[PDB]
C-alpha cells in the first residue's frame, strides 16, 4: 500500500503507471510548483473576467434593437462574440469552490486522462467541449467574416443583397464542422486535464491528437482568412488608386465642376480633334485581350453593323492595345469606314474624363467582369451602358439605366445599338440622370447610405477582419512552437517520474514554458475582447441613453 510522491495509491486499475501496479500518477503537474501555478490561475483570471463581462455588452447591444440591428452583413461579429462568450465561461468555471478538483482530478486523487470513461463524471468532458466547441466556432465565423468583407464591395451600383440568399447556408456549415470535431474527439478518448491551465484539453497525453484537432484546423481558416482579406484589399486599393471616393456624396478625379460646356459642345470638340462629324458616338475603352474582353465581339459587330443605312448616323471610338492582330483590324476597319477613330497609345486621365462626360453610350463587351466597378466611372459621367450580362454587371445594369446583351453575339450587340438609336432619337435626359443616382447609391437606406452608414461594411468590417487575423495567427504560433518540442518534454516527463521514489538527486531536463502559456490565452481572450468594440460608436450610446429610459 505504499506509494512515493508524486505517486498516490489506488485501487483502480486504469489508474496505474506503465508498470507501477498501485500507483498513479497525483493530480499535480509535478513540473511545476505551488507559486507559479496560483500566478498562471491569477493570469487566467484575469483575462477571463475582461472577457465576459465586456463581450457580454456587446451581446446586450444587439439584442436591444434587434429589429433594426438584425442585418446580416452587420451582425457576423455578434456570433464571434457569442462564441467567445461562451469559451470565457467555460475557462471561469474552474474558479468556483472545489471545481479544479472535481474537473481536472479523478475520484482517487489521480490526473484524469484519456476521458470520456465510463468509471468517471462528466465534469471533465463537459467543460472541454465548451472550450473547444467555442474555439472552433469561433474562427469557422472568421473566416465567414472576411468572405463577407470580400464580397461586399460588390453593394454598389444595384439594390441586390449580396449572400442574402445564403444566411442559413453559412449558419448549417458554420455550426456543424466544430460538432463533427467535437465528437471525433470524443470518439478515440484523448480529452486530458492539466492543472496548470484547470481545464481539460486535446492530446497532453499525446502531442499527435493535439496538433492534428486544435494546430491543423487553425491553420486552414488562417489560409482561407487570408486569402478573402488579401483579395479585399486588392479591391479596396484598386478603388483608391482609380475611384477615390466612390463614396457618400461624391469627391474623386471626376467632379461636376472639373468639365465646362453643353454635351453637345464637348462632343463637337472631341469629334473635330478626330476629325469627325456630329453623330452617335459609341465609345470602348479597354484591353485588346481575348476570351475576357469582346474586342473580336465588337468589331466583328461593327462589321454586321457596316451593312446598315444607320451606320453613317452613327460615330465610333476604340481605345486600347494588346493582341497586334486585332489592333491591325482595328486600324484596317479605321481606313476601310473613315467614321472611326482607332487609339493604341496611353491615353491620360484627364482625356479620360472629358471622353466619359461627353460621348452618348459607353460599349463594355467583357465575357467575365468581378462585380462592374469599371461600368461605374462611365455612369458617374453621364454616359448610358451597353455591356454584356455577365457576371456580377447585370446586377448594376436595369431596363431604365442601359442595355444588357447574351456574350459572344456580335448580331445581338449590333441590335442594342440600333436600339440605341432609337433611344438617341428621343429624350435621354432620365437615362443620364438614373445613372449618376444609381451608381453613387445603395437600396441599404437603413439611415440615408451615405459616409456615416455604407462605410460600416466596407471600412470599419476589413479592420476587424484583419485584427481578429492577427490575434489567430498569435494562437498558431504558440500551438506551433509546443507541437515541436512538445515531444522532448514528454521524454523528460517520462524521465523525471521515474526517479522520485528514492528507493534506496533528480532534475528536470526541460519543461513546457508558461511564457508560451500566457501569450496563447492572451491571443484567445484578446481576440474576443478585441471583437467587442464593434458597437463602440455614439449610436449605441444613444440606444442605450434611451433604452435606459424605460424606467
Ligand atoms: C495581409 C492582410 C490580410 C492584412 C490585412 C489587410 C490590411 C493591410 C488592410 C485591410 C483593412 C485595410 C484598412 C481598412 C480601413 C482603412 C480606412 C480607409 O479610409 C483608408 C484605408 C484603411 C486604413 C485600410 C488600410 C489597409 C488595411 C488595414
Amino acid at each position: 500500500g505504499q506509494c512515493e510522491a508524486p505517486l498516490v495509491r489506488t485501487d483502480n486499475p486504469k489508474s496505474w503507471y506503465e508498470d507501477v501496479e498501485g500507483c498513479g500518477i497525483q493530480c499535480q503537474n509535478p513540473l511545476f510548483t505551488e507559486a507559479e501555478h496560483q500566478d498562471m490561475h491569477s493570469y487566467i483570471a484575469a483575462f477571463g473576467a475582461v472577457t465576459g463581462l465586456c463581450t457580454l455588452f456587446t451581446l446586450a447591444t444587439f439584442v436591444a434593437d434587434w429589429r433594426n440591428s438584425n442585418r446580416y452583413p452587420a451582425v457576423i461579429l455578434f456570433y464571434v462574440n457569442a462564441c467567445f462568450f461562451v469559451g470565457s465561461i467555460g475557462w471561469l468555471a474552474q474558479f468556483m469552490d472545489g471545481a479544479r478538483r472535481e474537473i481536472v482530478c479523478r475520484a482517487d486523487g489521480t490526473m484524469r486522462f484519456g476521458e470520456p470513461t465510463s468509471s468517471e463524471t462528466l465534469s471533465c468532458v463537459i467543460i472541454f467541449v465548451i472550450v473547444y466547441y467555442a474555439l472552433m466556432a469561433g474562427v469557422v465565423w472568421f473566416v465567414v467574416l472576411t468572405y463577407a468583407w470580400h464580397t461586399s464591395f460588390k453593394a454598389l451600383g444595384t439594390t441586390y443583397q449580396p449572400l442574402s440568399g445564403k444566411t442559413s447556408y453559412f449558419h448549417l456549415l458554420t455550426w456543424s464542422l466544430p460538432f463533427v470535431l467535437t465528437v471525433a474527439i470524443l470518439a478515440v478518448a484523448q480529452v486530458d486535464g492539466d492543472s496548470v491551465s484547470g481545464i481539460c484539453f486535446v492530446g497532453y497525453k499525446n502531442y499527435r491528437y493535439r496538433a492534428g484537432f486544435v494546430l491543423a484546423p487553425i491553420g486552414l481558416v488562417l489560409i482561407v482568412g487570408g486569402y478573402f482579406l488579401i483579395r479585399g484589399v486588392m479591391t479596396l486599393f484598386s478603388i483608391k488608386s482609380n475611384h477615390p471616393g466612390l463614396l457618400g456624396i461624391d469627391c474623386s478625379f471626376w467632379n461636376e465642376s472639373y468639365l465646362t460646356g453643353s454635351r453637345d459642345e464637348r462632343k463637337k470638340s472631341l469629334l473635330s480633334k478626330f476629325g469627325m462629324d456630329e453623330g452617335v458616338t459609341f465609345m470602348f475603352i479597354g484591353r485588346f485581350d481575348r476570351g475576357q474582353k469582346g474586342v473580336d465581339v465588337l468589331l466583328k459587330a461593327i462589321e454586321i453593323l457596316s451593312s446598315k443605312k444607320e451606320f453613317q448616323e452613327m460615330r465610333f471610338i476604340i481605345i486600347g492595345k494588346g493582341d497586334p492582330e486585332l489592333e491591325g483590324w482595328a486600324r484596317s476597319l479605321e481606313e476601310k469606314h473613315g467614321n472611326v477613330k482607332v487609339i493604341t497609345e496611353m491615353l491620360s486621365r484627364e482625356f479620360v474624363r472629358e471622353l466619359y462626360g461627353s460621348v452618348d453610350f459607353v460599349i463594355i463587351p467583357s465575357y467575365f467582369e468581378p462585380f462592374g466597378l469599371v461600368a461605374l466611372e462611365a455612369m458617374c459621367l453621364g454616359a448610358i451602358p451597353i455591356a454584356s450580362a455577365v457576371g456580377g454587371l447585370r446586377d448594376i445594369i436595369t431596363n431604365e439605366t442601359g442595355i444588357l446583351v447574351k456574350a459572344g453575339d456580335p448580331g445581338e450587340l449590333a441590335n442594342a445599338i440600333l436600339k440605341a438609336l432609337e433611344l438617341s432619337r428621343s429624350d435621354l435626359s432620365k437615362f443620364r440622370e438614373n445613372c449618376k443616382k444609381r451608381a453613387m447609391s445603395f437600396s441599404d437606406q437603413a439611415r440615408m447610405d451615405i459616409r456615416l452608414a455604407k462605410n460600416e461594411t466596407m471600412l470599419r468590417l476589413g479592420i476587424f477582419g484583419f485584427l481578429a487575423f492577427g490575434f489567430v495567427l498569435i494562437t498558431f504560433s504558440c500551438h506551433f512552437y509546443d507541437f515541436f518540442n512538445q515531444a522532448e518534454w514528454e521524454r523528460s516527463f517520462r524521465d523525471y517520474v521515474l526517479c522520485q521514489a528514492n528507493v534506496t538527486d533528480c532534475e528536470i531536463k526541460n519543461r513546457p514554458s508558461l511564457l508560451v502559456e500566457k501569450i496563447n490565452l492572451f491571443a484567445m481572450f484578446g481576440t474576443g475582447i478585441a471583437m467587442s468594440t464593434w458597437v463602440w460608436t455614439k449610436a449605441t450610446l444613444l440606444i442605450w441613453r434611451r433604452t435606459w429610459c424605460r424606467l
